[PDB]
């Protein structure tokens, strides 16, 4: 089997991407944030505290003939941005782009933190990291990809995120029309439950490539690119007027600037992020200070290849017995 679904930016900045997912019988379609950095499929639901729902579409298990309460199971998750959610668990039929999994754990939110309530465009998350990170207790549950993988033509999914435009998530096959050149594959460590790999270095604009190992995670659920402070300082030093602002919480730059590109290494290959991908717009409405899309990881504990980096490539998440990552230009 295979599946193929379009993913759409939630706003004009590409702050996140939503993909429609069918849950239950008859289908209830929710727009979920596919997150290769976590491993829980959770949704706003008929059980979510009413004051914490503001425009989201909710899953109502009582209206699904295939929903079954997973007795005794609860979940609770805290994300790197300080947001959180928790609740109980059903199993149900879940379909993505024509690919169907029966018995998928659908985590129903009883509580969500303010940032989830405040984003009316995201009805939940669909985690695509390794199932060892799944928070369901006392019986840990599998991700949608893990449940699907034995049925797939090939045990892979691909992310092809757009810049200010829709993109595609494919399951079970690699669309050879969707990229240029060849795909370069690189080793993955699953020891932290992430798609963790080591970049071979970087360049700023037309500058020379610096060969240096940068361990980090491929995370579709993080907006920006978080790298060591040395690398980020070297990037922003090429933008007149750029500075790190403690009050704003990162590097800002004059909105009048033209940003240089940023290149990262994948083995001997190179992925070029165009400068425009690094512009996240005014820090507040009408400001001439703009927020940078490359930020320091120094306070995080891990480097993160988020959407800013991933949308410059066609990315293969290879879930073979020994997982690997693939990157191609496009
Ligand atoms: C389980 C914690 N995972 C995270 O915080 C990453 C950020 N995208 C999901
Ligand atoms: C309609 C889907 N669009 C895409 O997949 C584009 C190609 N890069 C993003």
């Amino acid at each position: 089997s295979t599946g193929s679904a379009t993913t759409t930016p939630i706003d004009s900045l590409d702050d996140a991407y939503i993909t429609p997912v069918q849950i239950g019988t008859p289908a209830q379609t929710l727009n979920l944030d596919f997150d290769t950095g976590s491993s829980d499929l959770w949704v706003f639901s008929s059980e979510t505290t009413a004051s914490e729902v503001d425009g989201q579409t909710i899953y109502t298990p009582s209206k699904s003939t295939t929903a079954k309460l997973l007795s005794g199971a609860t979940w609770s998750i805290s994300y790197g941005d300080g947001s959180s959610s928790s609740g109980d668990v059903y199993t149900d039929t879940v379909s993505v782009g024509g690919l169907t999994v029966t018995g998928q754990a659908v985590e129903s939110a009883k509580k969500v933190s303010s940032s989830f309530t405040e984003d009316s465009t995201i009805d939940g998350l669909l985690g695509l990291a390794f199932s060892t990170l799944n928070t369901v207790s006392p019986t840990q549950q599998k991700t949608f990809f893990d449940n699907a993988k034995a049925s797939l033509d090939s045990p892979v999914f691909t992310a092809d995120l757009g810049y200010h435009a829709p993109g595609t998530y494919n399951f079970g096959f690699i669309d050879t029309t969707a990229y240029t050149g060849s795909i370069t594959y690189t080793a993955v460590s699953t020891k932290q439950g992430f798609w963790e790999w080591t970049s071979t270095g970087y360049a700023v604009g037309s500058g020379t490539f610096k060969s240096t190992s940068i361990d980090g995670i491929a995370d579709t659920g993080t907006t920006l690119l978080y790298l060591p402070a040395t690398v980020v300082s070297a990037y922003w030093a090429q933008v007149s007027g750029a500075k790190s602002s403690s009050s704003v919480g990162g590097y800002v730059f004059p909105c009048s600037a033209t940003l240089p590109s940023f290149t990262f290494g994948v083995g001997s290959a190179r992925i070029v992020i165009p400068g425009d991908y690094i512009d996240f717009g005014p820090i507040s409405t009408g400001s001439s200070s703009c927020f940078g899309g490359i930020q320091s990881s120094a306070g995080i504990g891990i480097n993160i290849f988020g959407d800013v980096a991933l949308k410059a490539a066609f990315v293969v998440f290879n879930g073979a017995t020994t997982p690997t990552l693939g990157f191609a230009s496009k």
